[PDB]
């Protein structure tokens, strides 16, 4: 942004936005995968407690 | 690579790399989905054995 004019900057900005969107998507997806296998253990724990 | 010069080749190479990355992502994601439903059956099997 400092050493390039906006018509030149936006071409790279599109690329950086694409990459960072993709990496957030991957993180959140795997986070939903993990949540389920922890939930099943919490349910077994509550069963053993009861 | 054989019949095109590198400045021309790289434009297609970017496209092929994008497609193949996407297809590996899809395969590994569904593979983690399957693993969980097999794990639950393995746990029920161990319960029945015990």
């Amino acid at each position: 942004l400092s050493r390039l004019d906006p018509p030149e900057a936006e071409v790279q900005i599109d690329r950086l936005i694409t990459g960072r969107l993709q990496s957030l998507q991957t993180y959140v997806t795997q986070q939903l995968i993990r949540a389920a296998e922890i939930r099943a253990s919490a349910n077994l724990a509550a069963t053993k407690m009861s």
